[PDB]
């Protein structure tokens, strides 16, 4: 009851900080900023799935199933990272240390109403106080729970959901007596950062199309995906 | 502890069922399938917006707080419904009594994708056996927790999601002692709901744009709302 192992795991598992890099020498532009963030997403896409075989029960599962709960749930990880980063900031998105973003580069970038929804899971987080244990349990969750129509053991991914929700339901038991419903409340969370997810990747799929922003080999991947 | 007075409330708040009534004399065809289903649904927006009323601490919300969240939660509102509705059928939607919808007829309306996702929605639930109870509780929690960018009294609306997911828990610790993490499940499976329903809102949008399928009033009016 110093409180639970799983929790305590993910978080020595959280990955170390990625920078975004962006090239010094191009001009500022909406194509900038873009490609900026598929390369950065692309490298965190590795350490993504790097990540996830320290989650208890997922190297077990096949890969072809690991490989559907990633394709799935990837961007539901990485703007729960960029959601995170943020928490501290005022209507700014932390994507990397050295790429925060206003509201006019998200409007340069073409990516104004995309970053207002992140935003408002950035302000629903902020009032519930997210910790640090609860942000790496939800992106655990979001793997898990991510709803892939391609599942062979569906039986075992379930198992792998509970044991991340119990996980989530002893570390609020411990840690948090004085709202018994926050583990709840945490969950609740999770529509609204799916909702984002799928804009995202449709927003970045319909870039995809228009050709003008290359993209990396594991970001392209996880992008034609099938749903 | 015969069980939650909320839940029970719900259950008696209930609608009756709706007949879609597709029109006898007109051909069969993807804009007569469309046709049927949007009427149903303007039918079912009238039914929704009194059932509302019957939710503790609704109706005492301003009438623009009430309004966002109907405008944010209709649709999964509408889907949840059809799901309930087809739980003992196998690979069909009851959309309702006199109208239930087979792959080939999906096909036929352009709705396979959709009523696939749907039907997704309709397995997870089966498999979880999922009661009335629980549904007319999942109803009003989709309603309370819709994510409307809009609201004005965020901590009211707070409160109301906090007395349904206490309905849903107190429920389950009563009914469901063999599976203390049933509750979580449950909230576990909106995700789900909310990104099918973003993809019938785009999908209906689109036909609205088409300008080929008549729509009425209020339905034409919860899909030009803001995202
Ligand atoms: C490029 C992408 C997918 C992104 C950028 C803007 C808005 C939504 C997603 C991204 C990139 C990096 C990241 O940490 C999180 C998300
Ligand atoms: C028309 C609409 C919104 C619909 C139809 C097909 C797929 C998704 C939604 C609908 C209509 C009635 C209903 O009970 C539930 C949904």
């Amino acid at each position: 009851k110093p409180y639970n192992k799983i929790v305590s795991h993910l978080l020595v598992a959280e990955p170390e900080k990625i920078y975004a890099m962006p090239d010094p020498t191009v001009p500022d532009s909406d194509i900038k900023a873009l490609t900026t963030l598929c390369d950065l997403a692309d490298r965190e896409l590795v350490v993504i799935i790097g990540w996830a075989k320290h989650i208890p029960g997922f190297s077990t599962l096949s890969l072809a199933d690991q490989m559907s709960l990633l394709q799935s749930a990837w961007m539901e990880i990485l703007i729960l990272g960029v959601v995170y980063r943020s928490l501290s900031f005022e209507d700014e998105l932390v994507y990397a240390d050295d790429y925060i973003m206003d509201e006019d580069q998200s409007k340069l970038a073409g990516l104004l109403d995309l970053n207002n929804a992140i935003l408002q899971l950035v302000k629903k987080y902020k009032s519930m106080k997210l910790e640090k244990e609860e942000f790496v349990t939800l992106k655990a969750i979001a793997l898990a729970n991510s709803d892939s129509m391609h599942i062979e053991d569906v039986e075992a991914v379930q198992k792998l959901q509970d044991v991340l929700h119990e996980a989530l339901q002893d570390y609020e038991a411990g840690q948090h007596m004085e709202d018994p419903r926050r583990a709840g409340k945490m969950l609740m969370t999770l529509p609204l950062l799916r909702q984002t997810s799928t804009k995202a990747v449709q927003h970045f799929y319909n870039i995809k199309l228009e050709g003008k922003v290359p993209m990396h080999k594991l970001f392209l991947e996880m992008l034609e995906a099938k749903v």
